[PDB]
């Protein structure tokens, strides 16, 4: 069925095309399976490895990490999955929301040709890629002094019965034969631009972002960390890359949560 149009990544190709003069990436790595990539290179800065431009390719995540406590599911070589490491210590730390943001941007234009367009098929905040309502891919930032660690699951045969019933793919969408190895490429290639956007202040990432999200103008129920609900309009993101919401005339500024956008 569709393991048939799954056929494995190579790593060799990988660091020809990613590593090299003109490149930031400085380390590649291919593993067949893992529990999560986030995790991994979280547990080698905490050893001391300069983990900046270093990428961590799972063909398989056997637990993978999502945001607020929650998981992530995978079947074997359905997704791109991966992690890399940025120094941020040189960025005041208001700024580092936007790194999140930024990684979200890289993976959406990375796919984005692959589609016509359907509806909704943007970005969610807060990175958030969506896809004709379905969840195309998660983004998941974690700290580890001097570095973040960022984490990208993005569904390319991935089928929504074998992971959340909410989520969508490149195959679902209608992208017959995806190359793994292209997305990949692409993937990073718009994610080290989007990273020195962010690093330098362009203002260009702002605005790139606004320009795909689906959440800004529309009307939405955001889920706060705690169990509460909040009602509104989102309007814009601030500079700390937080959500602006209308709440009947009072802004209501949101740094972490859930966004539903409703009818
Ligand atoms: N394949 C799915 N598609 C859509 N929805 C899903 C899926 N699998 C469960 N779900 C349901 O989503 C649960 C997670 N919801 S979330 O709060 O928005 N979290 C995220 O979307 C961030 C997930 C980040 C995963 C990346 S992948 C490699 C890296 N290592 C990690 O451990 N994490 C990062
Ligand atoms: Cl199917």
């Amino acid at each position: 069925d569709r393991d048939r149009l799954r056929p494995p990544l190579d790593e060799r190709s990988l660091r020809d095309q990613l590593i090299g003069a003109g490149s930031g990436w400085r380390q590649l790595d291919v593993v067949a399976q893992t529990g999560s990539t986030n995790a991994d290179l979280l547990a080698r800065a905490a050893s001391g490895a300069d983990i900046d431009g270093v990428v961590l390719i799972a063909e398989h995540q056997t637990a993978g990490r999502g945001r607020h406590g929650r998981g992530w599911a995978a079947t074997a070589r359905a997704q791109i999955i991966l992690s890399v490491g940025v120094r941020v210590v040189d960025v005041p730390v208001q700024a580092w929301g936007w790194l999140s943001l930024a990684a979200g941007l890289a993976v959406l234009d990375s796919v984005a040709p692959l589609i016509v367009p359907p509806a909704e098929t943007g970005l969610k905040w807060p990175n958030d890629v969506l896809a004709r309502g379905g969840k195309l891919a998660g983004i998941l930032a974690e700290v580890a002094q001097p570095f973040v660690v960022l984490g990208v699951g993005l569904n390319v045969t991935q089928a929504p019965e074998e992971v959340d019933p909410d989520a969508t793919s490149l195959l679902d969408l209608g992208v017959a034969a995806p190359d793994r190895n292209r997305i990949a490429s692409r993937l990073l290639r718009e994610l080290e631009a989007r990273i020195i956007q962010w690093r330098n202040a362009n203002p260009q990432l702002a605005a790139d972002y606004r320009a795909r999200s689906l959440t800004i103008g529309s009307r939405v129920r955001v889920e706060l960390p705690g169990g509460q609900d909040v009602v509104g309009i989102a309007r814009d993101i601030d500079d700390q890359g937080r959500l602006c919401l209308d709440v009947g005339g009072r802004t209501v500024v949101v740094s972490a949560g859930d966004v539903v956008h409703l009818r």
